[PDB]
């Protein structure tokens, strides 16, 4: 028995007393990236990142960065396998860009070959190293023409969009892809895209930012998230009736998750605490499982919350065969009931409570994490633990966890990343006393990201990688940094 | 009297004796842009020049350059007006982006008030330094969605999405805009973008490159032209019907124009020469005047040639006010019947010729223009003597004529431009004679361009400014070349 350390200094980075023997057998220690952050403009069409990014470089990185270039993955994939196979990742998770095997969005517009071969070159890759791939659908990379003529997932067409694209993509990849992801952190889009525009399409109120080409914030979150929904839905629906039957592979959405802690020792803290916990999990768990959003969330919602019909309500229920948990840090939530005026009002606003990174005291809960927050590794403990009591105990994989680390540090400071070491080894820590004292289905970890690339919204200010790419040589060999030898150390036996 | 040189040494550098007092009084010695070059990314949706370069950055330039940043008129366009006061320009040639003006493309899904305001900004800013608005229309800069919609040109449906968007701009600019293009060098888009699938939307024959999403090179090109031209006529129907009872002013295309020379002394060449000047010019002028393909190019073609209808043939006849020219070259012609397979066929070839850049005796018309081809100065002043005898009321103003330089010459060898002010002198000798020998209606000239930029095709390899714009330090100060005072001292006497 070993004692997980929530503060410096950790002990969880020597292999001696801390290894893959700590988990179960069979546990799938692996690393994740994404299509927009690694894959490039190369061959592809341009989506809603690509439009949101150029029109407003700042609101895509200090750095002005973008998606265009960044590591070339498109082009170099079989560097990013040589990088796993030095990891031994037993499982990798990547998406499939929309506006790549689409570049006109819609199927019958014509599909790109070289976007299949290049997939299959990277599965086969995967594959004949004994790879498990991970395939996520939609990495908020929606192409842009469906932006520009429905306004993407704002109208309920995007719905068959999503169904034919899902579609096409099991019947190329679906022979050797078991692993199905349908869109990457639902709750993100809809808060961030639509109530305060700082990602993409970049839609919000006015007020909040005239930069916005429109938007109302207290309405379309609600409809966007409420047609993910039902695409989400339809892909599962296509999946199961047509290639689990053949292909005999699993389903499953993935949530973004994080741990909540009271302000202070009030009451009114406990009952805010509970409420952050439903309105940032719940929103969509509990149409997961009941079809319905919860009691809490449409009373204070009302009429803005949309409903799903009776047909949508069974397809919506139960439409998912694993989850894809991804935690990061732990916030402190405190009660806020105060009216806001409807020009600045945001549909975050309606859970009536306040996010904090600090308690009331000033105490942080962690070690600093990033320039705004603090990692807790105890919070993967409790959101494991919060999964499985709350909703009937479901197979659960850790498919993002990382840690940010500066860009503007060198390279020896940037391989000697301790820090990233130490997160990963106490967050690893807490999970697997989840898994073995509470008997949590967790049976994968996918650390973020393979290597350095393209982070949404702030360029290339930060890594999050376990290798550095050195971006003015991109082509040069990737090497791995210090938390990626300890990483295969770790599952070396 | 002043005697043009054709070929080195040049004499005309020197004001003393060749000013603008050549020219009859008011003549427009202006400069020219184009949006995509010199705008940016900042506050615009994304064209078919964007999905171009991003998809095929080599196709853009061998630089892999883009029109992402470039020189940045968007956020510096004071310092364009600022260097054309320093040049003396009494005109300014640009363009109005439709992906910035209807970032979304059609005019019913919104339209950006930030490009009205810009826009604005600098017709008020040119008004006020008492500079000639020339504004084009369409600078090839077509949105996105319209192409992944409808295909762009190829379908019939751009014709009212053009006329929409045409009508918004003499709506907003009109008061002080007097001098609107609709399309710039009609033949260079079906040629280079539809047959050959060197520029945007990339669509050749799939054995002319694999690399272009698909096409073919026989009978696309005559679709898109038909369009433009339905297109072009439709944006001049709007002006005279609604604005030109009260704003007072002119609506032209602008053409490309090449001159033509035997390749050798027989009549085989001389007829091929011939034939070229009709499917390179007459394509678009013979239906401009008399609202019908020539016969030449209808018998050789055929069915592959497009006709208009009676309602469409009207319109299309005399649908000009003015005459826009470009004359940068000359090339020699001769005779080719050589029969091609239909895979590899494009429809430059239907006219039996070849074009080269020597004659048959491996003798240059002129000094050096490019890497691969001569400047002719003669050459303008058969182009316009040749437009003014073959199409009788000849407006013409002559849009753009500049030299490329290399972009790898340093600062120094930059502003030492003594080449391009050789290349400008000698053309603007032979547009005077032009104009008092032949008594042709030529009122305006525009060298190209004002200042280094993005080169379609050729990304930032070469410039055509005649002024320096160090792209590394874009918010620095915009030195003039020696091509830019003499430019000045030109018009100062
Ligand atoms: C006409 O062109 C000649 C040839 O370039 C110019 O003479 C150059 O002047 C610059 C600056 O005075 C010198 O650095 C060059 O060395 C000169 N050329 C040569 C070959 O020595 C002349 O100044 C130009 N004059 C006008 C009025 O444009
Ligand atoms: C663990 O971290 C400490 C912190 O400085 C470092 O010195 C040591 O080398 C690390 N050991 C391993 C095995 O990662
Ligand atoms: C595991 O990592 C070692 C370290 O380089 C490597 O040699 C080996 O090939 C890897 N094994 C697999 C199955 O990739
Ligand atoms: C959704 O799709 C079609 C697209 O033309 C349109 O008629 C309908 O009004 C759209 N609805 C919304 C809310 O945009
Ligand atoms: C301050 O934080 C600590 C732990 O980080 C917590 O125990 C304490 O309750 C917090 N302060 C208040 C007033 O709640
Ligand atoms: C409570 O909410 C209001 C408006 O939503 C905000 O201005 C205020 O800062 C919030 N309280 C705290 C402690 O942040
Ligand atoms: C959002 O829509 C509602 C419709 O009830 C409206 O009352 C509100 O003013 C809108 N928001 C903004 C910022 O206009
Ligand atoms: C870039 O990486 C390549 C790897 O092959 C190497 O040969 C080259 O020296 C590197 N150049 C620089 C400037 O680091
Ligand atoms: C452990 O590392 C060795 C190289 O040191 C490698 O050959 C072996 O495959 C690794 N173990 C596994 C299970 O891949
Ligand atoms: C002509 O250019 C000179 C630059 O030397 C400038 O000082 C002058 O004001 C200009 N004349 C105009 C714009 O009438
Ligand atoms: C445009 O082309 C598409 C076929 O891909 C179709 O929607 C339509 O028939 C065309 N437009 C018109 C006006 O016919
Ligand atoms: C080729 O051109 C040169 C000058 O440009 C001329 O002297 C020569 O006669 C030409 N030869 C032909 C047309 O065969
Ligand atoms: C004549 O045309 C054919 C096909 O376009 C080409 O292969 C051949 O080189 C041309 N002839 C000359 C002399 O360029
Ligand atoms: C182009 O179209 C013609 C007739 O429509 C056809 O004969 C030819 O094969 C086509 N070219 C290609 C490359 O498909
Ligand atoms: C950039 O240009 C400005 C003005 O020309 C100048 O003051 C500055 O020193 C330049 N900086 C660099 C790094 O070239
Ligand atoms: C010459 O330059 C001066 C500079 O102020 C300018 O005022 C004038 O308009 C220019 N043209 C003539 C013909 O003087
Ligand atoms: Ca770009």
């Amino acid at each position: 028995e070993f004692v997980c350390e929530e503060n410096e200094p950790f002990t969880c980075n020597q292999t001696k007393l801390f290894n893959s023997g700590n988990f179960e057998k069979g546990f799938i220690f692996g690393v994740a990236s994404s299509a927009y952050q690694v894959e490039g403009g190369r061959g592809r069409g341009l989506n809603v990142w690509d439009s949101f990014t150029h029109r407003f470089p700042e609101k895509g990185g200090a750095d002005l960065g973008n998606g265009d270039t960044t590591c070339d993955s498109y082009t170099l994939w079989q560097k990013d396998i040589d990088v796993m196979d030095e990891l031994n990742s037993t499982g990798y998770r990547f998406s499939i860009a929309w506006s790549r095997l689409l570049p006109k969005g819609k199927r019958s517009r014509g599909v790109n070959p070289g976007a299949i071969k290049y997939y299959n070159g990277l599965i086969d890759g995967l594959v004949a190293k004994n790879m498990t791939p991970f395939v996520t659908l939609f990495h908020w990379d929606l192409p842009q023409t469906l932006q520009d003529e429905y306004n993407g997932f704002l109208n309920k067409t995007i719905v068959d969009d999503f169904k034919d694209y899902a579609d096409l993509c099991f019947e190329l990849f679906g022979d050797r892809v078991k692993n199905w992801i349908t869109i990457n952190q639902l709750y993100t889009v809809p808060t961030r895209g639509y109530a305060l525009g700082t990602d993409a399409p970049g839609r919000c109120s006015p007020k909040i930012d005239v930069r916005c080409p429109g938007g109302n914030s207290s309405t379309e979150p609600y409809i966007v998230a409420h047609n993910q929904l039902l695409a989400h839905a339809a892909a599962v629906d296509v999946y199961r009736t047509k290639y689990k039957d053949d292909q005999k592979g699993m389903i499953g959405p993935v949530m973004i998750t994080r741990w909540f802690l009271p302000f202070d020792h009030s009451q009114e803290s406990k009952d805010a605490t509970e409420r952050a916990k439903i309105f940032f999990h719940g929103w969509f768990m509990g149409p997961l499982t009941e079809g319905k959003y919860p009691d809490i969330m449409r009373e204070y919602v009302g009429d803005r919350l949309p409903e799903f019909s009776e047909t949508e309500a069974a397809l919506v229920k139960g439409s998912y065969d694993f989850l894809g948990l991804n935690y990061y840090v732990t916030q402190y939530a405190q009660n806020n009931q105060t009216i806001v005026p409807s020009d600045v009002h945001t549909a975050l606003m309606d859970s009536r409570t306040t996010l904090t990174s600090k308690n009331a005291t000033g105490h942080a809960p962690g070690p600093p994490f990033n320039a705004a927050s603090y990692y807790y590794p105890k919070g993967i403990y409790y959101v494991m633990d919060y999964f499985k009591t709350t909703y009937g105990d479901p197979l659960i994989y850790v498919t993002e966890n990382g840690f940010s680390t500066p860009g503007d540090e060198d390279f020896e400071k940037a391989t000697a990343d301790y820090k990233r070491i130490d997160y990963l080894c106490s967050h690893l820590c807490f999970l697997s006393k989840v898994i073995k004292e509470k008997n949590v289905n967790v049976k994968g970890y996918f650390a973020w990201s393979l290597g350095d690339n393209y982070e949404f919204c702030n360029g290339f200010t930060v890594r999050f990688g376990l290798s550095y790419v050195d971006f003015a040589n991109i082509t040069g060999d990737r090497d791995l940094k210090a938390s990626g030898k300890w990483f295969q150390k770790f599952i070396n036996v």
